């Protein structure tokens, strides 16, 4: 007659690592690192993104006259622009700020478009002429829509011009202009005339007032001239006033705002936007997941799970997998007994010592999913080539906290998985030594997981061993004969 | 005759949680994490703050002169801005790298307010009309006492003007000065002619050179005009050379300054300056405590102890509290309760107890210790156009707070499991030390307790506690009892 | 006849800490902090730094004359720039963006110097007087070998000038010029002449438009004039146009470069650069170690282990030192010692040593590979006017750092206490397998060891450290023995 303590086993082949051990198959396991995405931009809170088509942001926003499907009132959850969109800054220059436009940009949530200056505004000039072969329309010269390139009459000279607008609205402003600089003087003749020119700019906050640049310089898109575009924010209350005598590229259009209220972004990216929903959108695709950690990308909008370098991050909720050992029979629950007796033989699960286990190893699953529910967000603004070591400051500061929380990941799940283990072979070897304590030597011990008893045990005396309720005296003298 | 081994319980309702398990009642235990404070500002290390009242960081340094109150020389631990600040800027325009100067006056321990160049410099023109409504003192109009506002006579052309002033001393010099530009060409030619007009500024090491930007504005204050404010340092040794011929806004008083040995800060709160001193100085308050984390500001001075979002962080010292355990030891934190002729009575085991206190002391201290640094967030102002540093600032901080907390808060969860788990091995321990010598001598029971097999004296039970039991002298006496 | 169980001793001294305890000697170990350098600069990949000698990164690029030793193509892993450097920026004046330019120098690994400009393309004026007292060469007056100093010819007017250069390269083209500003009105006309005057430069994607800001300024190295010195970077197919009528400090020899694929850097220090390679060089010195952290410095190049404050991380990997252990054993760790009638001796038990050894260097090896990573601090440079972004810089550089030094010492401490509480529960299992198997055919002692009531010969003990001990055949033998 013999009882014996044992743990389930099954068919699993999966394995987790420990920090002893590698490669090691158990029986029940969690993968915490979400690896799957949808190659594709979907909606994120039902509002979907902006693709700017063949145009780039500044494309866009300027109204280049190629970009006339983006053209008005528009709303987005975020901003897809196509790496290899040609319709940008057409006639050649600078946009003042570039980059900070951008980052404002990627805050905006909406936008209204409105003539905030009409071509009546400006007397005494031509404005209907001011186009190029830069910034082409259906084969076309022409011009961006949000600025006007106005030109002297040919009969007269420049007239001194003004315009004035009041921001009376609650809703921020934002606008354009810019200052012509010809390439020679015959050029700045014909189109405005010579003598000093300005360009005069003035708000309740900020003040501009600049002039040509002349000079010569190689072709770009064909022309010699270039523009210093600028942009600003009208606030709300603020009023604007325009002077100038020549050189000016007046605000036209230009777009009433609102600020998110959620983070949003700016991918550069050529995969498709369909219709479809997502919680997690990133710049590599759309997650749906209920997992904490995720590979993918560390660029994202939405509500996504933290990044890391990981391939797999493993946390073993069951035991060592080795039948023959472990119990495939078993069944029931984790740990347990094996009985054999003049009635029969089986196996049957503790209840007590495996509910234990499960409730400790589910606290620790739901601990760690707990303390790992922050993100830290990488975030895709840009930096000119005069901005190296802040562009190299936001890298750095990003692989750092990059690198220490895919090390903090790794190192707990192998930590913890050492001890999950370990958890497992000392309920095992509790409920043995309960048996152990309990027989004495009315039964031997095999050095097996097993005890043969010295005695007959019926079962009844095999459940007075399973409640820990055992009567030592009752066989005692049953089992000293026996030797 | 028996003899039991145990551990200590009490009174104690105190809980902490583990990874494997939530709200478990221990005996002792110690709270890491300090949440008071006193809503005031204090001195540190015996320096006062400066209360810059009514002013705005700008209204003082300029010198408006609403904010007389401040002027001249001063000296403080930190600076302490309130939010209503009504004194600021008074005429209208904007101060070059604004954010730059506060980061300085961050850093400025003591100024020293000193005429840098007297009205007698600027020769040919007049230096005694430059007021405005919009910098109002007493119902008059009035400016800022750091600068000023020369124009030109009536009857005369504005002359080319000169000045200079050498740094001799040790100390850097803190100075102002600006470019007026007016709304129009009328103005223009009212307060200093036509043509081409200049600011030119020169020292060893830096130069600037600028005119006025003409451009009819809004009004802002009453004004249609306004002033481009600049600042810079002159450095011990150096010179600084002025040359104007219209629209300059001269340096008039400037400050000889030192920088802190100590990190210092401008706090934008309304909380009141008292008369007291705290070693760690937050935004929000004054923290007295020997606490290695705390859950108050992210912003101070002084030493503090490292800001994490944690509301608590309870390390268990003691025992799973389950009176089981023995209200009665008291002695200890493991031990042995006999029962003999002699009587009866608990007693703790001082090696062990002993042993089980310098560990978690020791890991106490050393989590103390490896816990001693702060990250320091700091609040330093970015511009409109400095949104992308900004942002970068904001994550970094953010970035950090949630690795500290994160590491604080597994920490005690991880460790709290192997504080109760080493507890119970010590316990068991000590129950396999006195199985093993009594052998069967003694019955088990599966209770914690040995009942002897014979009689056991108060000789033969402090046999048992010293572990030298002798067996064979009771080994006749046990086995006749069947 | 006896039979014990024990575990590995040695004459070792090393000392490891862990939470629970400190100065715990143990009988192996590991350093995982290497602190060793060469006080010296190597060549990395094979590359050789550039010493800039007496010269500052700004007279070698500019062309200093007093910097011939350097003047031409050079080739380097990095920069090694002398704390005393004295040759620099000779004739005063201030480079714009010069943070910037150093940041861009450091990431370029060659450059071939050419004529962009030849004197020939200035026509109508001097090209053979722009000299000065501030840049000397032996003894005599001279100038930036990469500039050019254009003056008008006394008895003519300045002409316009006009002169244009393309990059049909595959390299980028970095290149100079400037804009002279003299102290008055007298040296403008004597060198350039009177009237608005202006330096333009184009390029298919910049455009640069600038006059003399003429002011008298206190002389610096015997100079009241000063220098703007600009820089830019030509790109593949671009094509730059240059016009002025005066104060025009032109570009003469300029560089095509590349770009290095590896980090590079600018280090100032005055260690010597000798013969020898360096797969880790830093600030300090060259670091040649496996060893997976290092306290050394946290400014390199190539690849280095990740840097940390602490003077040492020693990770126990054999057992606590208590010769107790077996001074004896030398097999193994854990073991066995036996006496019969055909003598005594120590062995080890293979099975249960090497499973030890798997778990300890599978633990050694993960760390080390989780632990494979390292942050960069870099030493790119902020002008007075970037204390905000410098101090973000150095928060998060010593942010990161108070990171790992903590995730490094606290690993440490907690694996070694887990280390040996391992070595500990491997010993006990032993000694309780050979209890379960012997039961009263020998008596326990309480001692490791178990006296057998029996005769053991050499097979009977081998039946024990194997498993399989029958104790049916000696039973009997036992009983007898009371
Ligand atoms: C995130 O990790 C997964 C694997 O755990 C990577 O996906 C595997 O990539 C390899 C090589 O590209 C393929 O052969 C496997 O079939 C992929 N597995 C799965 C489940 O897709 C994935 O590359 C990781 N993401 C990134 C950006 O590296
Ligand atoms: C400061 O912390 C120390 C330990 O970090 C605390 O010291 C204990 O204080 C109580 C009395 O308040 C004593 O009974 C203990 O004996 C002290 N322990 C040790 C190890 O010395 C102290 O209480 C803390 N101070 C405050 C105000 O909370
Ligand atoms: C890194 O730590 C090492 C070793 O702990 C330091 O080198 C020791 O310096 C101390 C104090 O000057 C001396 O007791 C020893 O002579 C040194 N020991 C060894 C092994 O070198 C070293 O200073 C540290 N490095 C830095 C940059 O602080
Ligand atoms: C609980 O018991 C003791 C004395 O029996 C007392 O001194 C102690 O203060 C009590 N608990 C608390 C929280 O005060
Ligand atoms: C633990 O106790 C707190 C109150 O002290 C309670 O809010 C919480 O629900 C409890 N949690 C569990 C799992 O018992
Ligand atoms: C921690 O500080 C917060 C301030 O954020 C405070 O409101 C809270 O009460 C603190 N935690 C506890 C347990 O008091
Ligand atoms: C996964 O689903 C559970 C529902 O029990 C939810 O509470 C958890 O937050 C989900 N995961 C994530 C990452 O939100
Ligand atoms: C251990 O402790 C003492 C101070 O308590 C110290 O002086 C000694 O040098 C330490 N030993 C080692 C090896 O660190």
């Amino acid at each position: 007659d013999k009882i014996c303590i044992g743990y389930h086993a099954n068919n699993s082949t999966t394995q987790v690592d420990t920090i002893l051990e590698k490669n090691v198959t158990v029986t029940h396991s969690v993968e915490l690192l979400e690896t799957q995405k949808e190659s594709r931009f979907c909606r994120v809170l039902n509002k979907a993104p902006l693709d700017l088509g063949d145009c780039t942001t500044e494309g866009w926003i300027l109204g280049n006259p190629r970009c006339d499907k983006l053209l008005g009132d528009r709303s987005w959850s975020y901003i897809v622009e196509r790496p290899d969109a040609q319709n940008g800054i057409c006639y050649p220059g600078v946009l003042k700020e570039a980059e900070e436009l951008k980052a404002l940009i990627g805050s905006i949530d909406t936008i209204q478009r409105f003539e905030m200056f009409p071509k009546s505004t400006w007397t005494g000039v031509d404005t209907n002429s001011g186009v190029t072969s830069a910034c082409t329309y259906n084969g076309g010269s022409s011009f961006y829509r949000n600025l006007l390139w106005i030109i002297k009459i040919r009969s007269d000279p420049y007239s001194l011009i003004k315009g004035t607008y009041t921001n009376t609205g609650s809703q921020s402003i934002l606008y354009f202009w810019g200052v012509h600089h010809p390439p020679d003087d015959v050029e700045q003749a014909n189109l405005y005339g010579l003598g000093t020119r300005y360009v005069r700019m003035g708000t309740e906050s900020m003040n501009f007032a600049k002039g040509p640049e002349i000079a010569d310089r190689p072709p770009a898109n064909g022309q010699r001239g270039r523009i210093d575009y600028y942009w600003s924010v009208l606030k709300p209350g603020e009023t604007l006033n325009v002077e100038s005598n020549g050189n000016l590229i007046a605000p036209w259009y230009a777009y009433k705002f609102t600020s998110s209220r959620h983070k949003g972004a700016i991918f550069r990216s050529d995969l498709p936007i369909e219709n479809c929903d997502a919680v997690c959108q990133t710049l590599t695709g759309a997650i749906n997941t209920n997992k904490t950690f995720q590979n993918v990308s560390p660029i994202w909008i939405g509500e996504c799970p933290k990044y890391v370098k990981s391939k797999s991050l493993k946390l073993a909720t069951g035991l060592r997998n080795v039948p023959q050992g472990g119990w495939t029979g078993m069944v029931d629950g984790w740990y347990g007994y094996h009985h054999e007796n003049s009635q029969g033989s089986g196996y049957a699960a503790d209840k007590e010592s495996t509910q234990k286990a499960i409730d400790g190893i589910t606290n620790k699953v739901n601990s760690i999913i707990d303390k790992m529910n922050t993100q830290f967000e990488a975030v895709e603004h840009e930096f000119s080539n005069l901005e190296k070591r802040i562009s190299n400051l936001n890298k750095r500061m990003e692989d750092g906290f990059l690198d220490v929380w895919t090390y903090n990941a790794e190192l707990l799940v192998l930590l913890e998985n050492e001890r999950t283990l370990d958890m497992h072979d000392a309920n095992v070897k509790n409920l043995h030594e309960k048996v152990k304590s309990q027989l004495r030597d009315n039964a031997k011990d095999l050095g097996n997981g097993c005890f043969e008893f010295w005695h007959k045990c019926d079962n009844e005396c095999i459940n007075s061993v399973k409640n820990g309720t055992y009567n030592y005296p009752k066989y005692q003298e049953e089992s000293r004969l026996n030797r």
